């Protein structure tokens, strides 16, 4: 029957991007047949003002009855005095990974044709174009070992984290970097730091033992320290970077900055169910929330995202994907994606929504 | 009476660079009146050829007998197939720094005036400059932490790495980069994950309590993510970077690569009774080792740093730097430094040696 979507807009511009979204669902949702119920819960700082926490119970509950969650930003200076660990944003998704077992983050990253300019590389390297997709390792790693904590006090106090990784975490994040890479440019380079680590040294191990099963698919090796160099230098020789949580979670944002268009990047978390959740890259950016400057792309290819890897809804999704590359063809960018010069030409929010709907109407 | 150095040139173009960082030592040990004597021991590859091990007993002892130890670069092809874990780079720096208690790295780095088109910035961002000094704890954290290993085997082996970090630990570090920004530009940005790590939470602390000591300090801190993202975009703003051993290692590479320049870059390990190793930034590039192509003046201005942290003899050092400027604005430039087309005006390590030495000895 319908699916049923969990919608956690968060805090800032979440809830008017979303609000895109929703309205470029609704176009699919028209042209191809779908019956999708959606229901709206607290996330983030909102929820810590309407129920004193970032993720309350009722919302975790409306996440567990759904297909999946279309998710918006969460944070901002209003909660960041609170100590950073009872902040909105690792209140909100950390939890929530933990809890459906999220296991696997996409963050494709691309520099979009025309838009070169906004990249923070030098104009040379960006002309050569790039299309990284990263594949981070969601649930483990340091981010969920035990044990965690403090002991003692005065000078000999001391604070601890567990990076722990089983084969099976490992192999179950490799295969899908593989699988990606197959579809794409048939190379992986996995991250990791095994000149250091123990889990990195296991990584390697179990990401060749991976490798086995897809002869078609070039595998490389790279330390964390010499990809963050490599991606400033010629970003353009990876496809499928694999990575585990704490790496991951830096080189992702490394790629994503190297766009130098956020506004345009989307990221799926996903468990081996096909449950998942599915958001901008960027954050909240409460400085320009409530003006219609912000650009609602990232929230809408998330939904097309979650309509392909959550709803098994590929038509729709590439639909909505194709209405995005029509806008930024057909001079529909907002603010930030135009140079200073031709700013006057900006759309706004809902421009950018309307527009992107329509083309999803017309059959784009 | 004389200091003594143990010299540690390891592998690839360690050498030859090595030589250069001699002979200006000579006319600095000249114009100064300095009596060094300087002995050589294998490290890295040439380690495991000449003694089986990267790190031979003989040479750690001939470091305990020394002031400093002057070090060039290790690993390369030949030892790659061995396990990350018995390979010559880790092999000799990390029981050097544990050893030693090297706890503090020093790695500046600067886009210098007229190279800006080398970075891989855009050119309006590389135009603007920077010069960000990354001071990153060299001897605990998740590096030397334990437990640290594997138990286990098939699907459930499982591999762990520990961070821990002591408040002696970060207030020492912190006091280091506090002490630096004071003589620049009055700026710590200090770098964690505390939204996710006990160790970051602690580190955040802790670095707050070291700044009460400075009130003519600015303390910022970020997140290891965002201060990736951040270095690509508006690198002139950061000043002192501030960070935990893995996080450090990473973004003091970021930063080196984004000057464009890693042959002018130099690094100081240190530990608080100001015993030193002092080595250039970037690797042992075997590919060009032998061929008189490497610059070194990045081994040159390692020779500077030994000379003023270990050996307190800074006007010696400031010498050294100052006939590397004079280098670097009189046309002495090596190869990769050089815009594609300029490249025929290319020194050899031995010129830029000859030159930088001359320059002292002129005292410039
Ligand atoms: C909020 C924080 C815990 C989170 C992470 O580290 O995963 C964020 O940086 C991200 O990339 O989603
Ligand atoms: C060789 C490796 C262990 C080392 C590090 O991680 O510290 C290197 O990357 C460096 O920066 O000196
Ligand atoms: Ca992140
Ligand atoms: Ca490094
Ligand atoms: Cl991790
Ligand atoms: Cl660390």
């Amino acid at each position: 029957s319908s699916y049923q979507i969990a919608v956690l807009a968060g805090d800032g511009i979440g809830p008017e991007v979303m609000a895109e979204a929703r309205k470029v669902l609704k176009a699919v949702e028209a042209r191809f047949g779908l019956n999708i119920e959606y229901t709206e819960y607290d996330v983030g700082g909102i929820a810590i003002d309407n129920h004193g926490c970032p993720l309350p119970e009722a919302t975790l509950k409306g996440c567990e009855a759904a297909d999946a969650i279309l998710f918006g930003s969460v944070g901002g200076p209003k909660w960041e005095k609170l100590p950073p660990n009872e902040q909105p944003e690792r209140g909100a998704l950390l939890p929530l990974r933990g809890h459906f077992e999220l296991f696997c983050n996409l963050r494709p990253a691309k520099l979009h044709d025309g838009l070169e300019h906004m990249s923070p590389l030098r104009s040379d390297i960006s002309a050569r174009g790039f299309d990284v997709l990263c594949v981070r390792e969601l649930t483990g790693g340091i981010y969920f070992g035990k044990p965690k904590g403090r002991q003692g006090e005065g000078e000999s106090e001391e604070a601890f984290d567990t990076m722990r990784y089983s084969r099976r975490e490992i192999s179950r994040i490799a295969r899908i970097a593989f699988e990606a890479a197959r579809g794409r440019r048939k190379k992986v380079t996995s991250v990791d730091k095994a000149n250091v680590l123990a889990c990195s040294v296991l990584w390697r191990q179990v990401v060749e033992e991976v490798a086995v099963d897809f002869p078609d698919v070039e595998l490389e090796h790279i330390y964390i320290d010499n990809a963050t160099m490599q991606l400033l230098r010629r970003p353009d020789e990876f496809d499928v970077m694999l990575c585990s949580n704490l790496f991951g979670d830096i080189l992702s944002d490394e790629i994503a900055m190297l766009t130098g268009s956020m506004g345009l990047l989307s990221s799926a978390s996903m468990n081996s169910t096909g449950f998942g959740l599915f958001e901008p890259a960027g954050g909240s950016a409460p400085d320009i929330a409530g003006k219609g400057i912000a650009n609602p792309i990232a929230q809408i290819l998330s939904a097309a995202l979650m309509l392909r890897h959550s709803l098994k809804q590929e038509e729709a999704a590439s639909a909505i994907e194709r209405a995005v590359t029509k806008a930024l063809n057909s001079g529909y960018l907002t603010g930030e994606l135009l140079s200073s010069d031709q700013r006057h030409k900006a759309k706004t929010t809902v421009q950018m929504g309307d527009f992107i709907a329509d083309a999803v109407k017309a059959g784009v």
